[PDB]
């Protein structure tokens, strides 16, 4: 069974051992705030090794995927992917809103009992909405690789902007799409660029395999460190009802709705397909970064489910930044919970508008240093409540952030399969013309 299955067995063993190690250390030992940071050094090294692959992999994969297809074919695949993402995001938002209202988590609990912590960021609705369009078209290609644009209101008020560290993935993806479309129609005059980017994509994909050898140790030291820096278990019991709603919504959306759509569109068993990405699911659960888990998703989808490369290379990078299913559901549930906690009554129109604004703001903060805080604040401002009540959820915002990634990755795989099957005619016809 070994060699055939070594990476998955090592990852499972490391995940099992890390929880035990972390529980034992915290229980029977006392560590200072400085000593708790040196215990997670291998995890940080793994995190900053995985962050180094995102730029070349994304750029080369997007260019290669776009340039391979014809101009007429690419638009149809993009339209299908966009429609599927939008529809399932709407479905997830609806499911989350109804689920939190039905159970009624914050009817009994009062705001006074619950403590709060964290720093609420400064947020402007229209400014944040326009910052997305600004970041879609960066002023500099080199600066876009490690900086982002932000604007703030100051002084009867003026608008001033500045650049801050953080990879701009939206602008890079848009430019890669445009460049691939341009060089795909040049014919012979762009073949050198096509070959260069194909070789770069292959070389980048071969480097992740080296990191996969060190991955189990970093995973073991990464999950143990999360169970040593936990503040206390009092807040977990004080917020147990809140976590139940989000977890139930995520589980329902992952188990019922997505396989239902997959079985309706394509006539295949949807559970073996999900099993084929188990390593990707564990990677998403631990690292909890949809962008950093991209190479593992590529390897799992292409090698284990026989999905066409020309479909993954175009769909998966796009889905790495645009899919908002987990984010939108969590934000909607948390906003309704905060509204229930305070003296606010939710009507039908209020529910509809809060769902609409949650759906819009989930994708509005597509790329932000702390996007979960921006989206919640916008929804709370829309409903009336201030941004100072977001600090209640921050105490458990490190546990529910990990669960969303696996759902997003699994849904991206399902959408890749659905889009590949939905355009089978042009995939079997472009091979000869």
């Amino acid at each position: 069974f070994l060699k055939n299955n070594w990476v998955l067995l090592s990852t499972v063993a490391a995940v099992v051992l890390g929880i035990t190690t972390g529980v034992l250390v915290r229980e029977h030992s006392n560590l200072s705030t400085l000593e708790k940071f040196y215990f997670a050094f291998p995890g940080e090294i793994l995190m900053r090794m995985l962050k180094l692959i995102i730029l070349p992999l994304i750029i080369s994969s997007m260019i290669t995927g776009v340039a391979a297809l014809d101009s007429n074919v690419s638009g149809k695949i993009g339209l299908r992917a966009v429609v599927y993402y939008f529809a399932t995001t709407l479905i997830a938002v609806i499911l989350g809103i109804v689920l939190v209202v039905s159970i009624k988590p914050g009817v009994t609990q009062k705001v006074g009992e619950i403590a709060r912590t964290g720093s609420t960021p400064e947020v402007s609705t229209v400014d944040a909405m326009l910052d997305l369009i600004r970041n879609m078209f960066p002023e500099n290609l080199v600066q876009a690789a490690f900086q982002q644009y932000k604007t703030k209101r100051e002084e009867e008020y003026k608008i001033v902007g500045m650049y801050s560290d953080g990879i701009n993935v939206l602008g890079l993806i848009v430019f890669a799409l445009v460049f691939g479309l341009v060089i795909g129609k040049m014919g012979e005059k762009g073949q050198i660029l096509v070959d260069f980017f194909n070789a770069l994509s292959d070389a980048t994909m071969k480097i992740v395999q080296i990191i996969m050898w060190y991955m189990p140790l970093g995973i073991l030291f990464l999950i143990a460190g999360c169970i040593i820096e936990v503040e206390d278990w009092e807040i977990f019991r004080k917020l147990g009802l809140y976590m139940a709603t989000v977890l139930t919504g995520l589980a329902i959306h992952s188990i019922v709705i997505l396989p239902l759509i997959y079985f309706i569109v394509v006539r295949k068993n949807p559970f073996r397909f999900a099993m084929g990405m188990a390593q990707a699911l564990l990677t998403a659960l631990m690292i909890s970064s949809s962008s950093a888990t991209l190479p593992v998703t590529f390897r799992c989808a292409e090698e284990n489910n026989q999905v066409d490369k020309r479909i993954t290379r175009f769909v998966l990078p796009v889905g790495a930044t645009i899919n908002m299913d987990g984010t939108a559901l969590y934000e909607a549930v948390a906003a309704v919970f905060i509204a229930q906690l305070n003296d606010l009554d939710l009507g039908i129109g209020q529910i509809i508008t809060i769902s609409i604004t949650a759906t819009s703001a989930s994708i509005g903060a597509a790329g932000v240093p702390q996007a979960g805080l921006v989206t919640m604040v916008i929804v709370l401002s829309a409903v009336g409540l201030p941004a100072e009540d977001v600090t209640l959820i921050i105490a458990v915002d490190c546990l529910l952030d990990r669960f969303r990634t696996m759902v997003n990755v699994l849904g991206d795989a399902f959408g890749t399969g659905i889009v590949e099957k939905l355009s089978k005619k042009e995939l079997e016809q472009m091979d000869v013309s």
